[PDB]
């Protein structure tokens, strides 16, 4: 059979919205559609070729882009989980065989590749394609009717979701909590203003933190506006430094801005490290540095993927932000576009928060 | 009154062996003398004046150095612990007021200075002089009396001991263990190979992980003798690099070095920063370092000081090793001075591990 | 000054609404007066004269009922959380010296009475009275301005938020979870099918569990609408007895009913025991009952009161379901009575879920 | 093959020591003979026919009595750990596929008979027999050459080690420790005299507690001199109850004992349920049983069984209780039979602690 798709050559790079020869299954548990695609950094760094781990398919030529996925269910086995039509968001991560893949931790693999893989990335086929063949285990069922297009943020949520986790593993180490047994006037500090700081942010404010987003410059106001919203604040960090922080996440992958807002982290500090770029210049740590990190007993924790449960957290999380603030919480997809907008891949526009593919 | 003491002026430094005023403080439970004091980097840093953090008590001018202790009790009230004749180990670090300060967790302190102070590096008088006050909670009874002498190594072993309570923690993150519950063949690589080296490579290997101790240099045969007699590795990492760390942990404080090995942790790999060195040149971390942390879900974690449990599991490993390998455990006290001898600050003895100073 | 308020004698019994002395104290950093207050089984109970362990406070010949309270506040000592006007639920026990209470985790008190104390209970005046004075500390304000009268179930839910991070410790001992990280299928019984019975059930649904409330009859269609609208399930067990359990919760207290459903319980199962009633009838356990607990690596575990976070927590739960469904979680409150119906606290209302008292 | 063996019929009961033939398998890694078979409750109960849960393996019809095993290695493939004439300990349970077994915690086992299989008991021959064949990955080697003999209590102490791994989950609810950090006068009792109550007695002073065993009865001078070199009271319960404990361990399995025990523990105590007896009588739990549970945030846990990483440091403390109080630990072992003296399974030889067969 003969769909549509937005494919790459990964790693060489490139984006082409086309069309491609997709064979059918022999036992297939499930056929779903595409509604809405979201993107991220990670779809624009496969296309400007800037990612030297991801791979197409086995046998193949190209690679179908797309992770951040919402489909809708085209015909399945019977099951008591989910039916034709119903709506679910796709695994991105598929487990292998290490001690923390056969429990549904592949995000936590013990090997990396080629143990795990992960869709649209890493030799398996993404999402922005016409049709999609996928077991049910690998399907998170959307619950809430009232969604909409807005659980297909459920993918980029998830990954704070784990974080969190990650943190709260962490923050064991001693009592981060106050004389109270609460987070108040602990201060979360998020390096950067994209998606996934909105995301990181509004999950640090469900768990009690004060937040604030920075970046190295001033703001759109429709940012500011959804920052005011969610009683976020906002410092531009070349005018006003925040200082004392508890709990400091980047989602920049840059190693000045990093340490230098290490340098303002309190006692039994908790770092959070996310986003990655191969390109961000060196930053010369030193002896007082790592002194610095050291005798305030901080730990910096990279975190990377997520388990299916975090998906369910997620999905449960926009539940809760919708019902609270339905008009705002829409406005975190701040453009909607059709799948020959290729130059979306290429482009960034001021004020993006999160871009999505309506799917035909 | 009056009695003999080395003392510092602190920050600014040197030392001296002196008679000082010493008042009999207004409180106190316990009148003990010293009979054993180590010394490491921290009290040659006081001396050099390279710690810029340290100072003396208030209204005072001088500080007595000395925080590795092993003290007997000259006299003590009526307690069910401790007995006028006992000997014990004085904590470092006295608790403030923060919410881990006041559970005993002084060591994981909120606030930092002044909140917490530590004997003899920060406003509190040391353990080199004739006579100290204290109270009975603040002594760690020593109930192995075939230890002697190396119960004054409590305090250096109870700083790895709390740090292994912090790979304990942020270890549960993911499962660390082989898929058969153990650590068998879990590579724990040590950078240096000095006292604290050693210590934190013997708590290893009671842990289940094969110990690989480095360093950038060839080592003494005394010192392989030692290592073989504990079944811990030894590297020039300059002539044979260590791969696939699961637990890295540096006495260093070096950057470069610190981040050459973390670009060999494995998957899940947690990193301890422990070695700390103020003037170490300064290292360019790149994008790639970060993402390597972040694609491998590893955690970095700094320790520092640990509390009372920690001295009380301190001592119990001291035993199990003496009367397992009694002779490669004195063999970690290359030194017994006088404390006329104030030089030893000043001049590293010939093949030093451990240099403790024999109180009259 | 003269204030009405509802009294008991306590432990005596009995209840009236009546006017009494209540002197402005000197020490004070807040001035509320309650707009709805709770009720259950521990108010009857102290009417009834069935709690041994309550007292008066010192020198009084009475105790002001009262622990379920929704306050606005009329004065406070400036500070950057709650203001003249606010809402606030305010915090039932109170802390005093042990290594538990000094760091707000009264709830796990390490002493018992007398090192804490809760209002309306043990020694300390409830909260149905026009006037109540506290401190800043003890109050947790209410954010969400639609919530009204539905926040004064949060001293009821914080019970439940505190027993469920008691399932969250315990159950990590295994891994509880199914192979794809996920509680999907994971079964929770609930024995009752009272308010505490249905808090329980949302909490538990929003934690991924099938849930199942259960008594020894048939339920109303008001109870059983609730119940579908939430996913949850209902059963008498008179009827049909749910099998292979893995979180069972008891709010009945009853040995019989209790082991009963404990020998449904699956390996690695936790049983949370939260509900009490001392006149319960004893029930034979003997050695084969022991033996199943062992061979299945079950825990049981007693749950009681909360911490300052588990308000917090309660709050934001009931927004997150008031706006998912504000219908049946109106209809929780049964009954709105009015301080001179003291008839409450010894006849169960028709129907009852819920039975408030709306303030003057 | 036709070897020597000691043999029941699982199970109906009966025992003999005879000739029987076993067969090698396609696949294994290592032959073993035996050195010393432990025996304890269990093997004695097998033999009475009391447990309709033990069976032979599948198409046998005899089982190969015998868990509590010192082998050593005949013959085994290249390998970096265990070479011939090495001593090991070999694992009792063996996993099946659950979530819990695929990651070596078959202790923990989410299924139960049949996910799992214990040697000597489930469907899965003995230790009591000439020729052994194994994996390596299922044995585990003793590194103390001095060890001997006393390294046959592996088995009964690893069930130790994993029911001190249940306390330390579970403790975590609150804090347990005094506020000076530490477990000292911390209270532990355990029930019962037996060798596996040593072993916890044991455990427990190295853990800080301050320990007593308790019977219904008074003890021999020999057990009472062996308590008190490892500073363990005893107590008949019936002269001199035990209150305030913090620790509670039970071996007997009686409900009556178990209960009143219950009555005496602290706020936030531990209650370990290990012992089981499925002939112990019915005692009566009430309402007031519960609550007294309830309202001291009580844990009860039922521990089995343990994972191959409690083997490691059964081995690990029986080194160090030997190398410090040699006298007493070799006392433990009260008994050497030959396997023809079978009667030892139906009569428990004078003074016994620890029969073990010599085997030829
Ligand atoms: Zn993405
Ligand atoms: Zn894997
Ligand atoms: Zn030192
Ligand atoms: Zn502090
Ligand atoms: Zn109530
Ligand atoms: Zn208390
Ligand atoms: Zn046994
Ligand atoms: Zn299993």
């Amino acid at each position: 059979s003969t769909i549509n798709a937005i494919v790459t050559d990964a790693p060489k790079g490139g984006v082409k919205y086309t069309k491609i020869d997709m064979p059918e299954p022999e036992k297939y548990e499930a056929k779903l559609k595409p509604v809405y695609i979201g993107i991220c950094g990670t779809d624009r760094g496969e296309v400007a070729g800037a990612l030297s781990f991801t791979y197409n398919p086995e046998g193949e030529n190209f690679l179908v882009l797309g992770h951040e996925a919402l489909l809708q269910v085209l015909d399945v086995s019977d099951n008591n989980y989910i039916k034709r039509g119903d709506f679910v968001v796709p695994l991105v991560r598929r487990p292998g065989k290490c001690v923390n893949c056969r429990i549904g931790r592949q995000d936590n693999c013990s090997i990396g590749d080629p143990d795990k893989h992960e869709a649209g990335i890493t030799g398996l086929h993404g999402f922005m394609r016409d049709v999609i063949y996928d077991d049910i285990q690998n399907l998170v069922k959307v619950n809430d009717p009232d969604l909409g297009k807005i659980a297909v943020l459920t993918e980029p949520l998830k990954n704070v979701m784990k974080a969190f986790e990650v943190f709260d593993v962490v923050s064991k180490r001693s009592i981060f909590q106050n004389d109270d047994s609460t987070f108040i006037g602990k201060k979360m500090v998020v390096i950067g203003s994209g998606s996934e700081a909105f995301l990181y942010s509004f999950v640090g404010k469900d768990r009690g933190f004060d937040v604030t987003m920075v970046n190295r410059h001033d703001e759109t106001e429709n940012k500011m506006k959804m920052m005011d919203d969610f009683g976020v604040g906002f410092s531009n960090y070349l005018k006003d430094m925040p200082d004392k922080i508890d709990l400091l996440v980047d989602t920049s992958g840059d190693p000045s801005t990093i340490f230098k807002f290490v340098k303002k982290v309190n006692n039994n500090g908790v770092v959070i490290l996310f986003g990655t770029n191969g390109k961000a210049p060196g930053y010369p740590v030193n002896g007082e540095d790592i002194d610095y990190i050291v005798e305030r007993n901080i730990t910096i924790a990279g975190s990377v993927d997520a388990a299916k449960i975090h998906y369910v957290q997620a999905l449960d999380s926009l539940s809760n932000w919708y019902h609270r603030h339905p008009q705002t919480i829409k406005d975190i997809i701040t453009y909607e576009a059709k799948p020959e907008e290729t130059n979306i891949f290429f482009q960034k526009p001021k004020g993006e928060i999160k871009t999505v593919i309506k799917w035909p």
